């Protein structure tokens, strides 16, 4: 897991399951290029997004589709999604976890970065 | 007032209104001495808790009755209450705001200390 | 003003002052149209961004320049910026406050919507 | 892990290591009785606090010693500790994770509850 995403639900006190996540990388021409995507498991985790070789230096955007999540639960939330943008691997390879906590009108995100 | 409390509701996206709050100060024997209390306003704020003269250095506890708040909304919450415990320290002019953000199974709190 | 932004610093326990904020509205072609911008005040607030007349229903993006903020404090942060994206919906009288709490490697945001 | 504690550091973007945690249970006479204690590992996790048999119904308090944590790092924080109080196992046994995110002037806590 060079790149992992973990999402919790603050209303249910449980993992946020079936959350769609799209990752983008900024291209040489300054637009967002699709990089990888997936959905969280029953444990609220999303592995297998990429590999060390493909996860090169760059500016990455991790979009967590919180609206589609609350909508699938029949709830009316506020945010379109939770967007996490960061430079990665500019000092060599690292392993990144993006952790997120969701409520209908609020979210928090945190990064855990470790050296392999 | 050197001490103020602000409470927000992360589910409804608004202030948390009519939430009971109890403040205590740690006594010499390590027990919690009632210090001040009230209910948050329409703005989720609790003003006039204390004065400069009464608010001396020491350890204080701010107890927020989150359980009753959630129950009144028809929701079963996790925590019995939310407790914020900190040291008040003279080291320049100061006003303490204890902010809290509530969800049924989570809460966050931050201290905003200004001159 | 139906839109206001409040920013706090979880490390120093105080408002985040002089932080650049840019607001954008989603255009028909799905691009982000500059809408309003400014720097937070001594209270960590950004008032007078827009008016009722200009603030119509739609999708808006609030971009907070957290990277420059941390760099000015001598700290290397994780995020390039903090982006808050939401739909403004008429469904009664409303005032939107977008609150954000910043740490070098984390941020949280809540919408406080009142009548 | 009937009871687990996980703690992250929002300044370093890493697990909060060597964090002391004390757990108490309210006794019949309404005072806080020591129940278990430990410190977080290099992964910021604390397992082995108790067993299903010993973790009976009751009101529990999980105290995370954030002051001793920031002090050990030579930092001046605000909170004495992060205190998490909850009723557990009143509908039969559950597995509880208390997750916490720490900054010098702020903390957030979340509960994840699952049925074994």
């Amino acid at each position: 897991a060079p790149l992992m995403v973990k999402v919790l639900d603050a209303v249910r006190g449980s993992p946020a399951i079936n959350v769609a996540v799209h990752v983008f990388r900024k291209a040489a021409d300054d637009t967002w290029e699709p990089f990888a995507s997936g959905k969280t498991s029953e444990s609220g985790e999303l592995h297998g997004l990429t590999t060390e070789e493909e996860f090169v230096e760059g500016i990455y955007k991790v979009e967590i589709d919180t609206k589609s999540y609350w909508k699938a639960l029949g709830i009316s939330p506020f945010h379109e999604h939770a967007e996490v943008v960061f430079t990665a691997n500019d000092s060599g390879p690292r392993r990144y976890t993006i952790a997120a906590l969701l409520s209908p009108c609020s979210y928090s995100t945190t990064a855990v970065v470790t050296n392999p």
